[PDB]
């Protein structure tokens, strides 16, 4: 049974703001998710302390990137908190409603999109490369969840019967045809070193086979 939700207006506004504005700068967006897993993955810590069994659904913690060629995709995996479905369709949606509204205030300001994370709506740089996201996520005594948007006004979430995961999130970035240079190793490593050198949490980068 799945799904269709509009976003709230100034989520849709600041969607075609990203996908509509000339900015060559487009590398940013591997920041931003990046550290939304980072941020996931300091509140499964840190929970896990007062309750030792929150870790049941696994223990490690770490971020792994793939990309892959054949479809074109680049995707984000960590073991993070994950999200409930209030989350995906209620709570992120109304806590980004300021941060919205200031982060594009500040543009007309003299700010740039680069900027975007210090206003808590980071995730929405994604579609500066990707034409189509899924996040696949499970948060601990709730079920997994796929959420998924093209822009457009709308999301789709359903319950999901791919591989189960644990606990954690996956972002599936479909890339935009002239994008693939986010496939490429080099590029990554390049990125990776210049925006995200110090993570807390160990990141692999995996290699394509062909
Ligand atoms: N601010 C924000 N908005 C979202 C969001 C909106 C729609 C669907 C999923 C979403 N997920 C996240 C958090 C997130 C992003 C991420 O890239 C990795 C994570 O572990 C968690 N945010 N974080």
């Amino acid at each position: 049974e799945v799904e269709t939700f509009a976003f709230q207006a100034e989520i849709a506004q600041l969607m075609s703001l990203i996908i509509n504005t000339f900015y060559s700068n487009k590398e940013i967006f591997l920041r931003e998710l990046i550290s939304n897993s980072s941020d996931a993955l300091d509140k499964i810590r840190y929970e896990s302390l007062t309750d030792p069994s929150k870790l049941d659904s696994g223990k490690e913690l770490h971020i792994n990137l793939i990309p892959n060629k054949q479809d074109r995709t680049l995707t984000i995996v960590d073991t993070g908190i994950g999200m409930t479905k209030a989350d995906l369709i209620n709570n992120l949606g109304t806590i980004a409603k300021s941060g919205t509204k200031a982060f594009m205030e500040a543009l007309q300001a003299g700010a740039d999109i680069s900027m975007i994370g210090q206003f808590g709506v980071g995730f929405y740089s994604a579609y500066l490369v990707a034409e189509k996201v899924t996040v696949i996520t499970k948060h601990n005594d709730d079920e997994q969840y796929a959420w998924e948007s093209s822009a457009g006004g709308s999301f789709t979430v359903r319950t999901d019967t791919g591989e189960p995961m644990g606990r954690g999130t996956k972002v599936i970035l479909h890339l935009k045809e002239d994008q693939t240079e986010y496939l490429e190793e080099r590029r990554i490593k390049e990125i990776v070193k210049k925006h995200s050198q110090f993570i807390g949490y160990p990141i692999t980068l995996f290699v394509e086979k062909e």
